[PDB]
């Protein structure tokens, strides 16, 4: 009598219907190129596992970007190797172009497609509410895509989303925390940034899925419409849970909980209380009023729902009036 069982909603045997080795990444074996086929220009930025270079290829001069992972397990660089490999081609995610390793240290360096080292996390002061619509769509479009490749992000968030606003292209980066969905799979749910985490990795229940995605776009979205960054500022896991609760209410949290029989610690029940559901409308600024709309309202409210199983799907979400005119985006660049 454990938690109740749950599986995918949406492309929930995907996986299953592949040939064993699309997803068994552990049995993957790399080929490496060439490391003197590349050379580093200049440092881009860094993050907790790697360090990005642009870097140029040297056979045709062509401009790349190179992220040289930092020292860390085998079984997690072929399963971000992997799935790499496995999304190459789709819509809005970034391109994996070699593997090699570095010089010195011997570590794989993944050359990519080359963007600018500009993300949504930078654009947040100055897009226009039809720009945030757009590059929602853009967002959707990749996770459609991964998530019918049976591959869970589980890290959307700003600064995960590269942009090139000169040519409006968007590219969803940073696939070290990404996995692949199999029904009944129980998942750690160290997952993701604080600020974008689920309920379910909040209350510790492992059998989630894609779902886990929209809830982090819903907390993107809030914090784009809204001029609220982050949305949901929680100090420490619980309180995230609190934040959340004190916007969406405890009714349905605690109905949440006890549909999938999940097991809260008391003490913190006690610290959770009773909040009423906050209408949409109590963030609506004057500095803010521009971004928010009806049909923004409705979009967010079905996707930062308690319940994994409730929210919209990427492909409901993309048919969603929200998206209903940008659509028709006729591709100006200036
Ligand atoms: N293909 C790329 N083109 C340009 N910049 C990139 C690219 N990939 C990553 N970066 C840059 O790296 C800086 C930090 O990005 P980061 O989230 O560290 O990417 P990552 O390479 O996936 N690293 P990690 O988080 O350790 O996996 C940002 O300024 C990004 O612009
Ligand atoms: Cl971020
Ligand atoms: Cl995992
Ligand atoms: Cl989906």
């Amino acid at each position: 009598s454990g938690p109740v069982p749950s599986r995918a909603r949406v492309y929930t045997d995907v996986n299953t219907h592949r040939p064993r080795e699309y997803w068994d990444y552990e049995s993957h074996v790399v080929e490496w190129g060439n490391q003197d086929d590349y050379q580093l220009v200049r440092k881009l930025g860094r993050g907790k596992y790697s360090e990005v270079f642009e870097a140029i290829n040297i056979t045709n001069n062509e401009k790349v970007a190179v992220k040289i992972l930092k020292p860390v397990k085998k079984k997690k660089i072929k399963r971000e190797i992997k799935i790499l490999e496995n999304l190459r081609g789709g819509p809005n995610i970034i391109t994996l172009a070699d593997i090699v390793k570095d010089p010195v240290s011997r570590t794989p360096a993944l050359v990519f497609e080359h963007v600018n080292n500009t993300d949504f996390k930078q654009l947040y002061q100055t897009l226009t509410d039809y720009d945030i619509r757009f590059y929602m769509y853009e967002i959707l479009k990749a996770l459609d895509y991964c998530h019918s490749m049976g591959i869970m992000h589980r890290d959307v968030k700003p600064h995960n989303v590269l942009i090139d606003h000169e040519h409006r292209k968007l590219r969803l980066i940073d696939w070290g925390l990404a996995e692949f969905y199999h029904p009944g799979q129980e998942y750690n749910v160290r997952v993701a940034s604080r600020y974008f985490k689920g309920p379910e990795l909040l209350v510790d229940y492992q059998m989630y899925d894609y779902s886990l995605d929209m809830w982090s776009l819903g907390c993107m979205l809030a914090s784009m419409i809204f001029r609220k960054e982050p949305f949901f500022h929680g100090h420490d896991n619980y309180d995230q849970l609190v934040r959340i609760a004190k916007v969406l209410g405890t009714e349905d949290l605690y109905d949440y909980i006890d549909k999938y029989n999940i097991e809260l610690d008391p003490r913190f029940n006690d610290i959770l209380g009773r909040h009423s559901r906050k209408r949409w409308e109590r963030f609506v600024h004057s500095e803010n009023q521009h971004l928010v709309s009806p049909e923004a309202l409705d979009f967010l409210d079905k996707l930062l729902r308690y319940d994994h199983q409730s929210r919209l799907t990427a492909r409901e979400a993309m048919e969603h009036p929200y998206f209903y005119t940008v659509v028709k985006d006729q591709a100006r660049m200036g």
